[PDB]
């Protein structure tokens, strides 16, 4: 579990979105395993825009942040789960590090701030959905 507080809005793994956040949607993308819907508070949070390759993550199955190297934005093969068909991801980052199902939401920055979410991984990689192309976040 886990989102992104920025501005008026929360960014979430679209398959861990709540009723909450599909009643405030404000864009949803299910090639990205993205949903973002509006806020009533200001949100804690800065977004990344950038071209960084390295960052850190937040791994919740460990309780422990990691460093990593991760590949640029891409269309990566999903394997078939409870939530998708199998398909193309886009806007993926992969990384070599530990995360199980349960780690999606854990967010990765970089030295600029945000740059997206766990969202896929096993066998030892992690995969982010990035956010720094969304310039609207910020207005
Ligand atoms: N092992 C593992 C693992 C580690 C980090 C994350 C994951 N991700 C998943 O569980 N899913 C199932 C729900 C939809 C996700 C998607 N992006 O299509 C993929 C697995
Ligand atoms: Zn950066």
């Amino acid at each position: 579990s886990g989102a992104i507080y920025v501005g008026n809005y929360r960014v979430v793994n679209r398959h861990l979105a709540t009723h909450n956040d599909w009643a405030n949607l404000v864009w949803e993308d299910s090639s990205r395993d993205l949903l973002v819907s509006s806020t009533t508070a200001q949100g804690c949070d800065t977004i990344a825009r950038c071209d960084c390759q390295t960052g850190v993550y937040y791994c919740s199955s460990r309780r422990k942040h990691y460093p990593v190297s991760f590949s640029k934005p891409s269309l990566i093969f999903v394997e078939a789960s409870e939530y998708y068909p199998a398909r193309y991801q886009s806007h993926l980052m992969l990384a070599v590090g530990h995360s199980e199902p349960g780690d999606c939401g854990g967010i990765l920055r970089c030295q600029h701030g945000v740059v997206g979410i766990v969202s896929t991984g096993g066998n030892g990689l992690v995969g982010f959905a990035d956010v720094r192309d969304l310039l609207w976040l910020d207005e």
